[PDB]
C-alpha cells in the first residue's frame, strides 16, 4: 500500500549497493523495525517495500515510520513497516543493487 513512496508527491528509488544494517524483525506491535544503508552515487527517497514477490513487483504493506531522502550517499534512515496477517517480503531498494527479506505476521485476532 503506502510501503512505495508516496504517488507523484515524492521522488526515486536508490539502485546503488543497498543493506540492512538492521534487518526487519517483529516488534509485537503489528510492525517489523530495521535500519537500512546507502553507500555511493544515489540521491534517493527512501526505498523500503513490503511485497507478494521476493523482487517487489507488488507493494502489499504500509508504512509506519516517515519516508524521508538520504541526507548524504552514506546515509541510514530507521524505519517500522505493517504487513498484513499472513505471508511478506521486506525489500529494501530498486534495480539489481535491492535486499529481500521474509517476514510472517500472526492473525489480527491477537494484534501484535
Amino acid at each position: 500500500m503506502s510501503a512505495l513512496t508516496l504517488k507523484g508527491t515524492s521522488y526515486k528509488m536508490c539502485t546503488d549497493k543497498m543493506s540492512f544494517v538492521k534487518n526487519p524483525t517483529d516488534t509485537g506491535h503489528g510492525t517489523v523495525v530495521m535500519q537500512v544503508k546507502v553507500p555511493k552515487g544515489a540521491p534517493c527517497k527512501i526505498p523500503v517495500i513490503v511485497a507478494d514477490d521476493l523482487t517487489a513487483a507488488i507493494n502489499k504493506g504500509i508504512l509506519v515510520t516517515v519516508n524521508p531522502i538520504a541526507s548524504t550517499n552514506d546515509d541510514e534512515v530507521l524505519i517500522e513497516v505493517n504487513p498484513p496477517f499472513g505471508d511478506s517480503y521486506i525489500i529494501v531498494g530498486t534495480g539489481d543493487s535491492r535486499l529481500t527479506y521474509q517476514w510472517h505476521k500472526e492473525g489480527s485476532s491477537i494484534g501484535k
